[PDB]
This record gives structure tokens, sequence and C-alpha cells, in this order.
């Protein structure tokens, strides 16, 4: 897991930079989506280009070798792919170019090989088909979970980036629909709005910090995956986003301990959509999406540039993630009174992958009805 605090460090940039955006809209973002399909892209660029992409995604070209960057995302494919795979991850990545475009062969037997993505040709002379096009093949890709992404292509475009992903987990021990109820979520601190709350008591893998002055609950899916939740103390929103690091997060992973608790967690349907061309050009991946982009690895003869690209994720969490029977298990619960912990206002989150430790996803919920 070489490139894990790499992909930590990018989640932390990239979840700030958009934290200081709005303060009041839900987050929801892949890190290894976005870095799985801009590390492929690399292949394709040189020189500055191509350094500012690996730096971008705080690769430190000085210390690590680029072979290492490139087997680090492969064997993080290999995981998510797994035929007998539990975790129910859809994610895909399109590249779309012009179809009078010279393509270099490497290139397409990188992408399609090595990183098992997709590229087209499309006429974007036809800007309102190209538009189509793309928007249908994310539309296929989550089989209607995700329509009409892509809103305008400008008349110059000759190369356009989708990045999707939808995830729907199965908690390894499930909430019951039975006790999912309407509660307040304090938007704010004297302000509240009604919304289905989800409740179990259980044996949780529960403490509070005093390093983020924030509860932590670590929640595992069916599959190789692990949902962390951040619940700031008053007024701690900011500080708990600032303190984030990822030793602090490897050493929640590590606890195994559970504590009797009374969890009220409310259901969430949660999308994000994200201009990475506007998000990672302050991250300063900026050449790339510029006249002087160096994408020779790409097409030898003809300029290029890479004129959009977007990021779309979408969340669902609810009680059971699928409508066929669990695995029974009996927790024993002591008989003390049990902690009542409520996310019942803001808080962040992150999904983990087990076998890695590579942030699948992050986000904030300020409201979990907002829309
Ligand atoms: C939490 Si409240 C009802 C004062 C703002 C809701 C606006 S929106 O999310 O519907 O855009």
């Amino acid at each position: 897991n070489k490139i894990t605090p790499n992909l930590a460090e990018f989640a932390f940039s990239l979840y700030r930079q958009l934290a200081h955006q709005s303060n009041s809209t839900n987050i929801f973002f892949s890190p290894v989506s976005i870095a799985t399909a801009f590390a492929m892209l690399s292949l394709g660029t040189k020189a500055d280009t191509h350094d500012e992409i690996l730096e971008g995604l705080n690769f430190n070209l000085t210390e690590i070798p680029e072979a290492q960057i490139h087997e680090g995302f492969q064997e993080l494919l290999r995981t998510l792919n797994q035929p007998d795979s539990q975790l129910q991850l859809t994610t895909g990545n399109g590249l779309f170019l012009s179809e009078g475009l010279k393509l270099v062969d490497k290139f397409l037997e990188d992408v399609k090989k090595l990183y098992h993505s997709e590229a087209f040709t499309v006429n974007f002379g036809d800007t309102e088909e190209a538009n189509k096009q793309i928007n249908d093949y994310v539309e296929k890709g989550t089989q209607g979970k995700i329509v009409d992404l892509v809103k305008e292509l400008d008349r110059d475009t000759v190369f356009a980036l989708v990045n999707y992903i939808f995830f729907k987990g199965k908690w390894e021990r499930p909430f019951e629909v039975k006790d999912t109820e309407e509660e307040d979520f304090h938007v704010d601190q004297v302000t509240t709005v009604k919304v289905p709350m989800m409740k179990r008591l259980g044996m949780f893998n529960i403490q509070h910090s005093k390093k983020l002055s924030s509860w932590v609950l670590l929640m595992k899916y069916l599959g190789n995956a692990t949902a962390i939740f951040f619940l700031p103390d008053e007024g701690k929103l900011q500080h708990l986003e600032n303190e984030l690091t990822h030793d602090i997060i490897t050493k929640f992973l590590e606890n195994e301990d559970r504590r009797s608790a009374s969890l009220h967690l409310p259901k969430l349907s949660i999308t994000g959509t994200y201009d990475l061309k506007s998000v990672l050009g302050q991250l300063g991946i900026t050449k790339v999406f510029s006249n002087g982009a160096d994408l020779s690895g790409v097409t030898e003869e003809a300029p290029l540039k890479l004129s959009k690209a977007v990021h779309k994720a979408v969340l669902t969490i609810d009680e059971k993630g699928t409508e066929a029977a669990g695995a029974m298990f009996l927790e024993a619960i002591p008989m003390s009174i049990p902690p009542e912990v409520k996310f019942n206002k803001p808080f962040v989150f992150l999904m983990i992958e087990q076998n890695t430790k590579s942030p699948l996803f992050m986000g904030k919920v300020v409201n979990p009805t907002q829309k």
C-alpha cells in the first residue's frame, strides 16, 4: 500500500478546497476514482504537463518512482473489481476523443489493459450529439442512476473526461427498517429539519476523540470497505476538518474494541458533481487543460488539450442496502446505560478500502434533505 498515504493526502487536499468554497452544501466525492483517472491520463502526457498531474495528486516525484505509482493504482483496481465482490461499487472513467485525431496505440493499450478504462472516438463537430453520447455512456454505466451529467460542451472541445461512481453499501450489521423514524436534524444551533433517522442499540466500534473533538464511528460494509463517521462536538466542525490526518485515521482502523451505544444515523441519498478543471486547477493541475498541454502520448502530430473533465459521485445510505436476508448474529449488550450517539448535526465521513486502506469516498453532510 505504498500510494495509500498519498491518496489520503489527496483526499484531504481536495476536501479542504471544496469545504472552503461553500460551507453550507453537502460534499461527496471519490478521491480514488479521480486520482486513478488522472494517473491514467498522465500516461499520455510528458514533461511539465505530466509532473503537474502527479504532483497535484500529492506524489512527490523526487521521492517515489513513477513505476510504484502506477503499480499502486493497478493493485488497487485489482481489489475493487474482484468478481466475487459484495461491495457493489459502480465506477467508470470515459475518455472521449475527436475521431479526426491519430491516436497512439500505446496509450489506448494502457488505458484498456493497465487501467481497465474506456476510450471512445466521437464527432465533436456535432456538439449536441457528442453531449448525448457522453451522457448516454454514463447513464448506461449506472443503469440510469446518473442522467444528464454533462450539461454543456464548448464548440472547441476535442477531448473530454467523465468520471462517475455510485455506491450503495450493505452493512455487515444492519439497521431494522421498523426502527427508522422522522427525527430532528440540527442544521444550525437554533434550527432543525425533519429527516428519516435509523437507529439501533448494539455493540459499535465507537469512541470519542479528544484530538478531533468528535465522536468517531466505524461500521463495516459487506465486502472490503469500512465507513468512518466523525460527529464534531458543538462548534468543532472546523476543528475536526483541520485536525484530520492519515495517521489519526490509521489508528482508528486498527482499533477493534466495541462498546454499547444507542446509535441514530440518518438515511442518506446525496450526490456530488464537480468540474475537475476548476477544482484540480486549484491543486496545481492546469497545463493539461490548457493550449500548452503536452499530450503527445495521446496523439503525436496534432495539438490537444483536455477540454472538459467532470466527476459525479452518488451515495445511498440505508438500513440494509439489500432486500435479501443477511447472516444473523447476536451481540452481547451490557445492562449499563448506553451512550446516545445521534448523527443529527453536520458530520464528516470517509469510506476506506480494507485491503489497501485507500479512501474510496469522503464527504460532509450539512443537511440530509438538502436539494
Ligand atoms: C435548512 Si433550510 C429549510 C432553512 C434551507 C433549505 C434550502 S434547500 O436545501 O432546499 O436548498
